[PDB]
């Protein structure tokens, strides 16, 4: 639940947000179930007001939370297998996938049939390179839309 | 119009947006009439995709456009009467006004009836001071909410 996790991270509750804004607790409950792409600038501003964050930083924190739950077009499964983390590149991949979503465009999952037969002396390096290559593929796909 | 103005700055049309996204022209027409607080993260992402700007810069450019048309609680009239510009302070006043609105609190206009019937040999410094104190006062009022 995106809204609740943001509030909890700042030691805030729906009660306090409701108290500040007059937004009903029913409304905030419905809000908590929506994916980020449905959040309005209005609710980002409310969250900015109560948290002290700029609207841009509110959105980024909400994105970071949503991203931890995202499949990353298949890379999450891979990263989790080897307990790896590439915070910057994972977020970039996430950002590219959400962009395609906003143009109502299918992002086929990346597959690793080749990868997981082949052996890797530095699994961290090789996954990093697969991840960057994926980002490149998406960036190219992006620039051929435009 | 907010959406048109953003698209025009980047040499784009709603038609183009519509063909990239699958969003209908009538929907974008309606979108063009909405204040920025009604914008969804989805539409920001769509605008980021087509413009090449990050969602943050899309948001700021939209904020900037909306700010240039906002009354700024009576200060728009005042600044234009003396054709003055204080970018940072004007934007921060806009920010505060939009924060209060997201908390369903209306900001009463500042009045200048006595100001505008007095001679001002330093109209720049005088209006700057009034703007700085308006922001100071709004910040105090914002703090009593939290």
């Amino acid at each position: 639940k995106l809204l609740d996790e943001f509030l909890k991270k700042h030691d805030l509750t729906r009660y306090q947000l409701s108290k500040l804004t007059g937004i009903s607790q029913n409304t905030l409950k419905d809000q908590n179930e929506k994916p980020l792409n449905k959040y309005t600038v209005s609710i980002l501003r409310s969250l900015s007001l109560i948290s002290g964050l700029s609207v841009s930083d509110v959105l980024f924190e909400l994105e970071d939370i949503e991203k931890n739950s995202d499949d990353l077009a298949g890379f999450k499964h891979l990263l989790d297998k080897y307990k790896l983390s590439f915070p910057a590149q994972e977020f970039e991949l996430y950002c590219l996938i959400k962009e395609f979503e906003s143009a109502n465009i299918e992002v086929l999952p990346f597959t690793f049939n080749r990868f997981e037969n082949e052996e890797h002396v530095n699994i961290k390096k090789d996954v990093c390179k697969a991840l960057e290559n994926a980002i490149t593929v998406l960036k190219e796909k992006k620039n051929e839309l435009l």
